[PDB]
């Protein structure tokens, strides 16, 4: 469901998709090449999961986030990248609607 913030619930489904297509190290957003990462590391009794993401190619802006969980991490970097690209004017609702779909 989307209400309201519509244009906030079509980022988090592109994130989403970003870590359903998510190689080692590399992605690809609306047809374009992207380089999606992950790197967890340690503290001195926790662990925590950190990753960033951005598309070098396509234009010049990237996202990043950490936290506990380990696939949340690969969500929330794809959505900070998206997030940076909305605010400016890149990521449209029709071009992320458009990649949702095939």
């Amino acid at each position: 469901e989307a209400y309201v913030q519509g244009w906030e619930a079509v980022a988090a489904a592109v994130a989403s998709k970003i870590v359903g297509l998510w190689r080692n190290e590399k992605t690809e957003l609306l047809g374009h090449e992207c380089k999606f990462t992950v790197k967890p590391y340690l503290k001195r009794f926790q662990v925590y999961y950190k990753g960033r993401m951005w598309c070098p190619g396509w234009t010049a802006i990237r996202g990043e986030a950490s936290t506990r969980s380990q696939s949340g991490v690969a969500g929330k970097t794809a959505k900070d990248f998206v997030r940076k690209a909305f605010q400016k004017g890149l990521i449209s609702q029709q071009e992320a609607n458009q990649w949702l779909s095939s």
